[PDB]
């Protein structure tokens, strides 16, 4: 479902991306 598109991008930025 489309919260797996997004969560991570507003519940932080995601984060991993941004530390990986």
């Amino acid at each position: 479902g489309l919260f797996g598109a997004i969560a991570g991008f507003i519940e932080n930025g995601a984060e991993g991306m941004i530390d990986g």
